[PDB]
């Protein structure tokens, strides 16, 4: 009965059967994008009403378009067509990706190349890449993507091993066309092969490690209800999913006493970017936006219990739209479970006698997901003392390329004559704030230093200072991991027994954010990576940071053109945004496959609550 | 037969009868700090001499001395007098603690002040504190301990909840003489009680947390030999302990193929300092260097299993001195397990079609001390991938204070009266490093941003790069997280298989420094925390980064003085020493009992190894 359940396989096909009917869905349609809408603000009139959202591509070259339908009045509310050329390319299909390398291989330029090289056309994988805006005029209106090649010696060959350098291709996957095709020179394809499971290469597998057993003899400690409705620990919260961002997480609330205290009302990760920083002409365009072009959900991995997942699991499958409106269950996709966290507090008091150690522990709502060579894991956890964090995760493949004579200010080597290019891996979270309801504000908290003097005699004196963002254009923040820079949401009309407002306070990792020069194309359609914060005021299509439609798309929808309408945000319905990444320079150590790094941020209760909030935690 | 070994308790009881032969503990003496030294460099010759360093009290106001003794040769070694306004007091004893307490009972000004307030004397707790260095000249040469006032309500009650402010009194804790006794003015005294057990605080505890079994069918995959010699996962080491340092890593060292590799020589932290920031006279003298003054190892607690450390727990019971020269055993002092670390690699590759997830696992050598009010665990972790890190968890009650009417610029309100001073806690990391052996270098890598031009048309590049620090003066360095500043400590004379330097690179939190004002008496007895990195030249002597007598010591001992010596660092015996830190401004739900915070630093292998060192780890 809740309006925050997930989306069922019913669902999808009577989405499927009022397109078709409605004329919509015909033989040269393919589904781009399926989803949920969520309830629109004050929606306790408590009449329920699906909606589902549709980006319909037309394969033979008509323009798409966006749609709306109610599955619970079985119509079409609204039905647009879309100047693609004006408000960007649909995302990229999954069927797209293998029309790239088809394509190429009756090329008469792509095959005289690789004779050049000596290279079996057979054995020529590409990779299917998104295409940015740069210089091309031809390429406006026009769904083009980029392709880089990589050798597969046999079958079960790591191709990432053997890049074709100084090559790449450009292709119109609508009219089948191969619009450009530039060599740059011949380089040598590294031939050390990469295969993480051949004996030849790992070695003798240890037999030293011994087996670590977590169990719940009496079960998890988390009930889930409705499908999709988690209470633990006092939390209480909705685990969302969405073939664009992935997990969301709906209606983050505590119970404190007999009172349900909001905290979140959606948390997301609304976009991610990887731009390589290689000024090489075959990679200089190169830029993926994960979640806007491609669709992060679409490829969430189904995860394996006892290697993915370990201890007691309880899993969701949710169900997601294939290109013809079939519905797709991802079996296992996402994984829940508590972990143990070490103490949580603990003193020994010398004058009171008395002893005491109580434990910690989170809850684990995760997913992974494979988009090429890159792997993500996403971690959500919440925690006892009322702890928010997020985790994001990175392994899999790094993208190579050869490594040149004389070396290179922007790859690193990996191996002889194999690189890897420098490049990063920035998240945009989206954080649409509930603290005890929707009047909050932000205030920036700075350290301050004094200076030895009057009223400071001994100079051991330091204090804080807090600036609340009255309005959208003073709203855009850069971290100070100096003056340990954090940023606090408040709400102005709750307050705590010291008659303080309640609050949360966002510790962010201070990583680097976008490197790009500011006027190059990714630091304007990704404009959201060149600062830490924002904040904006909530509004119903004000969803992703880069607008709806990343792809292909030139500049001028998303985050910078919200905050130009200068909105009031003091004590106000607000969205926090946050930047946050890992600048990755390849090590040895990163090849074949690379160990987990990982970059996230939390967020912890600030006089929220009226003293600490696991005083009633047992002793174990 | 390892020199590294564990002091025995017949050691200390040979130490004991060795001095008390040579007439250097009469009845007057008390031993403030017994360890055992380091081999010296380059001891292949075998030749194995046990020596122990004693600094000697005298309770009569004779000069201390400071003693080493070879327990090998049963003789002293030397034995020097010291002069103790010019190099430092000793560190407090435990037995000056309750001192404190007694003389301020029978003061007639203390009496007055606790008159005044209606207090009786027998609920009045003293916490005694460091003196350190201020205006007041007849401290010079004395021992000096201040007092704060706590009220317990009996003999259950946490004293803490219940601050006297407006009072403080100095104790000379040898002649025992009250100083001197100020009294600023009333306060009222905190009334509600802090009693984290009382039900009528906590409510009913939980009946929803289901427990989590963490067990190991077949034991640790560690082997422990030597009483302190650990081997797992191909990591080697000996876990030392000192009664000033706490856990002391030695000879830590990665098995890669047939070849035993070093990393660190010795890693500790070689000391901790908490500064307070409220300028009341009361409180303005209050710095806690709790390594240097205090010695962290005696207070370790005694960690139960199933609460402190829950899994299959291996211990170590180090051995320490009392006062007296008799062995005293801390049972169970350290935790050592294996943990379950999440996802190590993950690859799910579309071309070869081979599902790849590996898990990973981290070793834990653990302990807790209590020092009054605070309590701070010390936690040392080695990963499968060749990852170091060190983690401080802080928890404990907060030191309390009234809360002014009008409010404070300097001091956190957490009950109704209750004030918490904000404050820092600040550690020292002494990383002697041995990267592949002893000839190291240290390098600062920055991010380099690029323009847009030629060689970058798009503005897309972005570089790094490397300064060698080459000599002493220039290697005292501050963090910059906006340019992504990490240090490697490389070995220009080993190379990789790429013919590149080995190298492992420290990634710190850059967390904010020392806060005081830069001519205040703690910046200058704790210069070390002002910067984030210095490097020294290896040296026998030089142990600690304030010196080897912290307690009322004015000043020019440590990182300092040793510096000036600008010796050679470029290729090496090199040490690091990282300082890092929290700064904490009490929250709410810091009270009653103050939830663990975190803070820490790790090292990661960049091209130490030829390729990730974890291919062969198994699929589990
Ligand atoms: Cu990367
Ligand atoms: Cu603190
Ligand atoms: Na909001
Ligand atoms: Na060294």
């Amino acid at each position: 009965a809740s309006p925050f359940r997930l989306a069922s396989a019913g669902e999808i096909s009577e989405v499927q059967g009022i397109l078709r009917t409605a004329g919509l869905l015909g033989p040269e349609k393919r589904i781009a994008y399926l989803g949920v809408l969520d309830p629109a603000r004050g929606a306790g009139s408590e009449a329920e009403d699906r909606r589902f959202r549709v980006f319909i591509h037309d394969v033979s070259g008509a323009r798409p378009q966006e749609v709306t339908v109610s599955v619970t009045n079985g119509t079409v509310i609204s039905a647009v067509e879309l100047d693609t050329a004006a408000t960007g390319e649909l995302p990229v299909l999954e069927e797209e990706f293998e029309v790239v390398e088809q394509l190429l291989a009756t090329d008469e330029r792509w095959l005289k190349a690789l004779a050049a090289r000596n290279l079996d056309v057979s054995k020529v994988r590409v990779a299917p890449l998104s295409a940015g805006v740069f210089e091309y005029a031809e390429e406006r209106g026009r769904r083009i993507l980029r392709g880089l090649a990589f050798v597969q010696d046999f079958p079960e060959d790591s191709a990432w091993a053997h890049p074709v350098d100084g090559l790449v291709a450009y292709v119109d996957v609508v009219s089948k066309e191969v619009t450009r095709v530039i060599d740059t020179g011949v380089f040598p394809v590294p031939a050390e092969h990469g295969n993480y499971t051949d004996p030849e290469l790992t070695g003798p597998l240890r037999t030293t490690q011994k087996p670590i057993s977590i169990t719940q003899p009496e079960g998890p400690s988390f009930t889930v209800t409705g499908g999709n409705h988690i209470e633990w620990e006092k939390w209480s919260l909705d685990v969302g999913f969405d073939v664009r961002e992935g997990v969301v997480l709906h209606n983050i609330a505590f119970r404190d006493g007999d009172r349900l205290r909001p905290i979140i009302n959606r948390a997301s990760i609304a976009e991610m970017v990887v731009p390589y920083g290689d000024p090489s002409p075959i990679r200089s365009w190169q830029n993926y936006f994960d979640t806007g072009e491609y669709l992060v959900g679409q490829y969430a991995n189904s995860l394996e219990l006892g290697c993915d997942c370990l201890g007691d699991i309880t899993y969701l499958s949710p169900v997601i739209s294939d290109a013809f409106g079939n519905p797709r269950e991802i079996r296992n996709g996402i994984c829940m479970h508590e972990e143990d966290w070490g103490i949580l507090a603990k003193h020994s008091d010398l004058w009171s006698g008395i002893n005491y150690t109580r434990r910690n522990r989170r809850m684990v709502i995760s997913f992974f997901t494979t988009i090429g060579n890159y792997d993500y894991g996403f971690y959500w956890y919440l925690y006892l003392d009322g702890t928010i964090e997020f985790e994001a995760k990175a392994t899999g493949v790094v993208f190579t390329s050869a490594f040149p004579e004389g070396g290179s200010d922007n790859i690193s080597q990996l191996a002889p004559g194999l690189g890897a290019p420098f490049h990063q891996h920035i998240f945009s979270a989206r954080l649409d704030m509930a603290i005890d309801g929707f009047t909050n504000r932000v205030e920036e908290e700075d350290v301050v230093r004094q200076t030895m003097g009057p009223g400071n005699e001994r100079g051991n004196a330091f204090s804080r200072k807090r600036t609340v963002l009255t309005r959208e254009s003073e709203a855009v923040r850069e971290a100070d991991a100096r003056t340990g820079r954090t940023w606090i949401i408040s709400n102005p009309e709750s307050k705590n027994r010291l008659n303080e407002p309640v609050g949360y306070k966002l510790h962010a990792h201070n990583q680097p954010t976008l490197l790009a020069d500011p006027g190059s194309s990714i630091a304007r359609r990704a404009a959201f990576a060149t600062k830490d914060l924002w904040v904006t005021r909530y509004a119903d299509d004000e969803r992703y940071p880069t607008g709806d439609f990343v792809n292909q798309h030139s500049g001028g929808a998303g985050l910078p053109s919200y905050i130009a309408q200068d909105r009031d945000i003091d004590g106000q319905d607000i969205v926090v945004w946050h930047t946050f990444g890992l600048t990755h320079f390849p090590r040895v150590e990163d090849w074949p496959i690379m160990p987990v790094d990982t970059v996230g941020f939390k967020l912890r209760p600030e006089g929220f609550f009226d003293r600490s909030p696991v005083l009633d935690v047992p002793a174990n």
